[PDB]
C-alpha cells in the first residue's frame, strides 16, 4: 500500500549504492529499484541495469517527477496516480526507458 512496503523500494539509497546492487552480473537486463532522487528534493529516480551495445553492463536512472496535485511521471505525457503503477506499466513494455522492468533487485 505505501511505497515503503515494496520489495523494489530502496527508499533514501545513493546513485553510487545502486549501481553497486544494479551491476551484479547475475541480475537479468532490467532488474531495477526506486529511490529518492539525490538530485530532485521530493523526486524518486528508477534504476535499471542494462547491456548497452558499447559499454556493456551499466545502469540507468530515470527521473520520476512528483506532482502536489497527486501523480508521478517520467515524462509529463504519460503519468500514473502511484509508483506502483508507474512500476507495473514500465513492466509490460519499455516505452521509452532502455529496457522493460523484469526483476525487482536483489536485497542489500
Amino acid at each position: 500500500d505505501s511505497i515503503q512496503a515494496e520489495e523494489w523500494y530502496f527508499g533514501k539509497i545513493t546513485r553510487r549504492e545502486s549501481e553497486r546492487l544494479l551491476l551484479n552480473a547475475e541480475n537479468p537486463r532490467g532488474t531495477f529499484l526506486v529511490r529518492e532522487s539525490e538530485t530532485v528534493k521530493g523526486a524518486y529516480a528508477l534504476s535499471v541495469s542494462d547491456f548497452d551495445n558499447a559499454k556493456g553492463l551499466n545502469v540507468k536512472h530515470y527521473l520520476i517527477r512528483k506532482l502536489d496535485s497527486g501523480g508521478f511521471y517520467i515524462t509529463s505525457r504519460t503519468q500514473f496516480n502511484s509508483l506502483q503503477q508507474l512500476v507495473a506499466y514500465y513492466s509490460k513494455h519499455a516505452d521509452g526507458l532502455c529496457h522493460r522492468l523484469t526483476t525487482v533487485c536483489p536485497t542489500s
